[PDB]
DNA sequence: CCGACTGCGCATCAGC
DNA sequence: GCTGATGCGC
DNA sequence: GTCGG
């Protein structure tokens, strides 16, 4: 990119302290420093420049003129040859494993992919999935194959209901040419905030997807939230397409612009938004946007018929879907 | 310097 | 069974 | 780790 090695620093720094350290408003600004350089138009020529931008303070600063110095980290080097924190880091790379899990099986023994084969039987469920697709969830999906997994989905969807209303979200709706996994908004008629008529929604469309064989795994399911794997079917004599993460979430229909600004994200550009919306006194989730009372607790759901009224509320300008890649 | 950090679904366990 | 806390993930 | 009150 631009400031790309500062960037992968804190990320790093980013993750060590989440999977390590299990520090976690440490990894939220460490991610909020990288998001914000990630923005900056000038390459970063000394720490004392970064440190203007907001999240930037003075251990960073001292970090990036350390980095600009060098062209690298201490502080990361040895990160990076404790083979325990490298071992720790590297079990979460498993979905299903996070840092307490992944700390549990290195103090136990377990520390390479190569030993939790042999001990499957220490693994819920999620991260045994995790674990069998370890290779293919590594991978990124082309803006291509995002095509086909949409037309498969939207198509399915349309079989088992005309009115449900099927959305890919995720960076493919932000322009990605490559996506992590596939995000799913869906709605319904039947299913508002006032009335739920018909239940099992979500249900009935992952069991098509299953029924045609595109959804393979479940890693969690409830009443509007999916986790799972699915897979392209490929042709004869072709290698098989990797196995890929997707997730549906099924949404109130009278809710979908707060769903579908939730599902575009980016995380990080959900996190400024929301902490934007509380500094004027909002709240939003991926229901609503509601009133913070002069008390500080939140009021009625506000009138919402797309997603710029979402904006207008706390006095942003609109940014479509590829500017919210932060 | 201080609190205060975005918001929540599903799995899971502990305490009833 | 429940509520609540924790884990993990979006 | 940072920061606005
Ligand atoms: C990183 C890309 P990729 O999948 O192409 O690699 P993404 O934007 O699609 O992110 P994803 O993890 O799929 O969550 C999908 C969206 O869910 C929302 N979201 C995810 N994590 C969130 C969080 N911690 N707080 C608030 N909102 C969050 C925005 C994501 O775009
Ligand atoms: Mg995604
Ligand atoms: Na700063
Ligand atoms: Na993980
Ligand atoms: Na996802």
């Amino acid at each position: 990119t631009l400031n790309g090695g500062i960037t992968d620093m804190l990320t790093e720094l980013a993750n060590f302290e989440k999977n390590v350290s299990q520090a976690i408003h440490k990894y939220n600004a460490y991610r909020k420093a990288a998001s914000v350089i990630a923005k900056y138009p000038h390459k970063i020529k000394s720490g004392a420049e970064a440190k203007k931008l907001p999240g930037v303070g003075t251990k960073i600063a001292e970090k990036i003129d350390e980095f600009l110095a060098t062209g690298k980290l201490r502080k990361l080097e040895k990160i990076r040859q404790d083979d325990t924190s490298s071992s720790i880091n590297f079990l979460t790379r498993v979905s299903g494993i996070g840092p307490s899990a992944a700390r549990k099986f290195v103090d136990e023994g377990i520390k390479t992919l190569e030993d939790l084969r042999k001990n499957e039987d220490k693994l819920n469920h999620h991260q045994r999935i995790g674990l069998k697709y370890f290779g293919d969830f590594e991978k990124r999906i082309p803006r291509e194959e995002m095509l086909q997994m949409q037309d498969i989905v939207l198509n399915e969807v349309k079989k088992v209901d005309s009115e449900y209303i099927a959305t890919v979200c995720g960076s493919f709706r932000r322009g990605a040419e490559s996506s992590g996994d596939m995000d799913v908004l869906l709605t319904h008629p039947s299913f508002t905030s006032e009335s739920t008529k018909q239940p099992k929604l979500l249900h009935q469309v992952v069991e098509q997807l299953q029924k045609v064989h595109f959804i393979t795994d479940t890693l969690s399911k409830g009443e509007t939230k999916f986790m799972g794997v699915c897979q392209l079917p490929s042709k004869n004599d072709e290698k098989e397409y990797p196995h890929r993460r997707i997730d549906i979430r099924l949404i109130p229909k009278d809710q979908y612009y707060c769903g579908v600004l939730y599902f575009t994200g980016s995380d990080i550009f959900n996190k400024n938004m929301r902490a934007h919306a509380l500094e004027k006194g909002f709240t939003i989730n991926e229901y609503t946007i509601r009133p913070l009372g002069v008390t500080g607790v939140a009021g009625e759901p506000l009138p919402v018929d797309s997603e710029k009224d979402i904006f207008d509320y706390i006095q942003w300008k609109y940014r479509e879907p590829k500017d919210r890649s932060e």
